[PDB]
């Protein structure tokens, strides 16, 4: 599940890479340097 930015997510291992799962719903990948 290598979800890209705003592709959604379920893991906190930054889903795909250089990301993070938005700990506030809707849960989706955001850049570790953004949001």
């Amino acid at each position: 599940a290598c979800r890209e930015w705003l592709g959604g997510c379920s893991k906190d291992a930054d889903c795909c890479a250089h990301l993070e799962c938005r700990k506030k719903a809707p849960y989706h990948c955001v850049w570790d340097w953004t949001v």
